[PDB]
C-alpha cells in the first residue's frame, strides 16, 4: 500500500469544546467561542489515543457531550442520571479513551475502538437530548486503526429528522471534488425517522471502513444503506471511479423525503474544473 | 479458558403452556401458572431435536411459530397448515436443527447457529398480532460447538412501543458485576422500527457479537436498528474498560426513549455499590 | 463444486427494453411493445461485461432508467439534471458497465460490481421517479462474480409501498418449487415504508450472495430481514432442506403489514407433485 495510512496511536490529546446558542435559534459545538458549527467539528483520533475534552457551556440551558463508541468512565457519559452534564455557563472536562483490539487473558478477542462514531447532547429539551439534537448539537468522531487508508477530505452527512445537517430543504450541502480524489464520508442520523441513504454513481462496502481487505472479504457491496436515529458509518470511495466526471445525486431514497428536498450534489469535476454539462 | 458450547445431538424434551393472564396479557411458561412475558429461554446446541408438548390453556386456538430452526410444515404453528391449537388441546412440536456442512455439489449448508425466537401465529389475526401484543413471545438460542459461554442471559425485547410489555420507563433494569460476561438477546416485535443502542458497551455486528479475532471483517456498533421479528444476540464483558456504573440502554428514536423506551444496566464494584448511589 | 457456476465475463451485449402505460393505468418495462412487465424484466450480466441498452418511451410522459451498483457515466443517470431522461416517443440509449475486483496502483482492493441490484424510473410524477416507481418501473439487475453458483430459478419479490410486485392485497405472488430446487429470490424495496421480509422454513447468510463460502465465513445466518426504498438484496436457498414439502409462507413480518396483505407462498412440493395437506 502506498496510501497514506494511520499511525499506531497511543498519545494524550486535549481539547477545548464551547456549546453555543446561534442567532437563528439553532444550537452548536465549536472549538472556539464565535466558531460553532452544524454539524459540530470532527474529532480524529487513533486507537489507543486518550482525548481531555474542556467542554464549556456557554448557554442558558443545562447541555452535555455523550459519545458513541468510545471508552469513558460513568463520570463522562453526558446523562443528568449520571451528574454527568453542565450548568449554564459551566465547564467540565470529559474523559474519552481508545483501546486497540487484542486477546484477553481468557482466549477470547476483544474488540478496538476503532470505528465511525459521533457524539451528541444528551440533557437539551428531554434527558436524551431530544431538542439539543434537534437544534444542531451533533458531531462526527472518527477512530483509526493502524494501517487504515487515509482519505484527502472527509464530508460529514446528517440526516437529522427531514433535513441534511439541519439545512433547509433543497439547499443541500454539496460538496466538490476531483476525479481520482480519495473522497471519506461519515454518515449520521439522528431524530424520529427511519431513512436510506444513496448515492449515484458510486458504491462502497457494508462494514467497518467501507473498504473490502481484499479478495477474501465477504461483505456486501452497497450504494443503498438503510439508517435509524443514531446509526453511524462511513466509508472512503475514488470520486469518479469507473463513470467519470458529474453532478452525482447523494439522497435519501425514501421517496417523500427526496421529494421534500434531503437531496444534495457530490460534484465530481474534471482536471479541468468543468462538471459535464455545467 | 472461557467456557464453550459442546457439540449437539441430544434428542430433548420439553412441556409448554400456553395462559391468560390476570391482567389481559397472554404467556408462555413451562408450568401452569409460571408463565412470562417474555417467555423462557430456550437453549439448544447445534443437532439438537427439541420435542415441545405445547398445552393451549387458553380460550381461543393459539399456537408456537419459531424462526431459524428447522421444522416440517406441521410444526409451522399456522392456522393455513393446521398446525395451531384449540382452547384446551395439546400438540407436539418438533423443531430440529443441523450443524453447517459441505453439501453433496460442494455448497456450504449454513447451520442452525444463532439467536433466534418463538412466537405465536394465530391469536387476534392469522400472523399472531394480538398474540404477540399481548406477550406470546420469547427467545430461542442454538449454539455452535465452540462458542463462548456467559455467565448470565438477558432477553429485551421492543414490542411496540414497550420493553417487555412493561409500563413505559419501568425497565426492565438488569445487575452484574465489574467483568461479568454478560448475553442480550433482542428481539423486535410489532409495527414499529427502532434503534437499540447501550451507553459504556459496544459489539460485533454479526452471528455471536463477538469477533473471531484480527481477520474478523464484522463491524463493531452500538446502535442497532430492528424491525419486526429480527432478532440478535451479542455478549459484552460488563463495565470492560469503562467501569461500574449505571449504565443505560435504551431504543434512540428520540420520541421512543422520551416516551419510556429506557433501562439500566446496573453494572457494579466488587463491593457492590454502583458510582454515585 | 459440481453446481454450475457464472463465468468470467467480458462480453458486450445488447438490449432493446420500452417503457409502456398500461391498461390499467400502471407503466412497466418490457423487452418488447406490449410484453411490459411489473416487476420489469430480469437482466443478467457478468462482472465485466458492458451493456448497451436501447431505451424507447412509448408512453405520453418523461420517463428513464437509473440503475444502482453498476458503472455508468452522467449521460446514463436517468435523471432531468443530467438530462438523461428520454422524452414521449423518444429513444436513447444507455450504457452500463461492470467490472471485476482487483488491486489498485495505490495497493488497495477495488470492489467489484457484482451483487443484487435494480433499476427504476426517475422521473415519472417527480424528479425522483416516486410516481414512475408508484406505477411499476422497477426492476432487478444481477451482476454475478465469476464462480458464483447458478440457480435453477428465479424470483423476484418487490415491496412497493404495502404491496407485493404492485398486487392486489393477499394475491401473492405465490411461486413453486420441489423439494430440492436452488431457488433464488431478489428482494427490492420501493416507496415510503420500511419492512422486514420473512421466509417461513428458510434461512440465508446475510452477505452479497445470501450463501457462505464455508466455515470461516463470519456472516449472520437470518430468516428475517429489514428493508427501506431502494435496498436490493438476494439470496438461494435449497427448497424444502431440512424441512420438507410444504405450503412456506413468505411476508413482511411488520404484523400491520402482513394483516393487510402483504403474504406469499412458496409452494414447495413433493417428487409427486403435491402439498401436504392438499
Ligand atoms: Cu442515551
Ligand atoms: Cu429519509
Ligand atoms: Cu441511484
Ligand atoms: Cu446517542
Ligand atoms: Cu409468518
Ligand atoms: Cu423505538
Ligand atoms: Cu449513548
Ligand atoms: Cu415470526
Ligand atoms: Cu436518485
Ligand atoms: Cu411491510
Ligand atoms: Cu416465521
Ligand atoms: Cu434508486
Ligand atoms: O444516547
Ligand atoms: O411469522
Ligand atoms: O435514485
Amino acid at each position: 500500500i502506498t496510501a497514506r495510512t494511520a499511525p499506531a496511536g497511543g498519545e494524550v490529546r486535549h481539547l477545548k469544546m464551547y456549546a453555543e446558542k446561534l442567532a437563528d435559534g439553532q444550537m452548536g459545538y465549536g472549538f472556539e467561542k464565535g466558531k460553532a458549527s452544524v454539524p459540530g467539528p470532527l474529532i480524529e483520533v487513533n486507537e489507543g489515543d486518550t482525548l481531555h475534552i474542556e467542554f464549556t457551556n456557554t448557554m442558558d440551558v443545562r447541555a452535555s457531550l455523550h459519545v458513541h463508541g468510545l471508552d469513558y468512565e460513568i463520570s463522562s457519559d453526558g446523562t443528568a442520571m449520571n451528574k454527568s452534564d453542565v450548568e449554564p455557563g459551566g465547564t467540565r472536562t470529559y474523559t474519552w479513551r481508545t483501546h486497540k483490539p487484542g486477546r484477553r487473558d481468557d482466549g477470547t478477542w476483544r474488540p478496538g475502538s476503532a470505528g465511525y462514531w459521533h457524539y451528541h447532547d444528551h440533557v437539551v429539551g428531554t434527558e436524551h437530548g431530544t431538542g439539543g439534537i434537534r437544534n444542531g448539537l451533533y458531531g462526527p468522531v472518527i477512530v483509526r486503526r493502524k494501517g487504515d487508508v487515509l482519505p484527502d477530505a472527509t464530508h460529514t452527512i446528517v440526516f437529522n429528522d427531514m433535513t441534511i445537517n439541519n439545512r433547509k430543504p433543497h439547499t443541500g450541502p454539496d460538496f466538490e471534488a476531483t476525479v481520482g480524489d480519495r473522497v471519506e464520508i461519515v454518515m449520521i442520523t439522528h431524530g424520529e425517522y427511519y431513512h436510506t441513504f444513496h448515492m449515484h454513481g458510486h458504491r462502497w462496502a457494508d462494514n467497518r471502513t467501507g473498504i473490502l481487505t481484499g479478495p477474501d472479504d465477504p461483505s456486501r457491496v452497497i450504494d443503498n444503506k438503510i439508517t435509524g436515529p443514531a446509526d453511524s458509518f462511513g466509508f472512503q470511495i475514488i470520486a469518479g471511479e469507473g463513470v467519470g466526471a458529474g453532478a452525482w445525486m447523494y439522497h435519501c431514497h425514501v421517496q417523500f423525503h427526496s421529494d421534500m428536498g434531503m437531496v444534495g450534489l457530490f460534484l465530481v469535476k474534471k482536471p479541468d474544473g468543468t462538471i459535464p454539462g455545467y
